[PDB]
């Protein structure tokens, strides 16, 4: 039985919507440009291929403080959490999340495409994907817990981000 929690069950719901699509985008990588091997072609790839490595650890430490926020948020007996502020972070790890696979599907294009093999990386971001939805899974207000449930998704949270920073 809900109050003001349920304002807190849309945004989840919202956001859980939001990370099964980049989930799903997750299969396979963006066509590339036609590229050759111009020079001018040689200076395009490398320069996306930095860009998207330092944007995509950019999201993914969003991604992890979101969830430290999500679990220091939520913790200390509800009839006291800040259930708006719980919803601001989970915005902010599943608007991130979406950010994130756009750039690992280029950066994945960009290793594949170069003699070097993406799918690891792509499996990776699906890996963090998912468990961005069993944490938001259990942060939902009507949860029957416990708490131990929501404590080991933002720790999966943390060892999928983990594996997936080893590209
Ligand atoms: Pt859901
Ligand atoms: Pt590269």
């Amino acid at each position: 039985l809900t109050s003001a929690q349920q304002a807190l069950t849309g945004t989840i719901n919202s956001s859980m919507q939001a990370v099964q699509a980049a989930q799903a985008t997750l299969d396979d990588f963006e066509t590339l440009p036609p590229l050759g091997q111009d020079a001018a072609s040689k200076a395009w790839r490398k320069n996306k291929m930095d860009e998207s490595k330092h944007e995509i650890h950019s999201q993914v430490d969003a991604i992890t403080a979101g969830t430290a926020s999500v679990v220091n948020l939520t913790a200390g007996d509800p009839a006291e959490t800040d259930y708006t502020a719980v919803g601001c972070a989970v915005t902010t790890i599943s608007s991130n999340l979406t950010e994130m696979s756009r750039g690992v599907k280029l950066l994945a294009a960009l290793l594949e495409d170069e003699g070097g093999n993406g799918r690891p990386l792509l499996q990776a971001a699906k890996g963090l994907a998912g468990a961005v939805s069993e944490l938001l899974r259990s942060a939902q207000p009507a949860s029957a817990e416990p708490r131990q449930n929501l404590l080991q998704a933002a720790g999966n949270v943390g060892q999928a981000s983990g594996e997936l920073l080893q590209q």
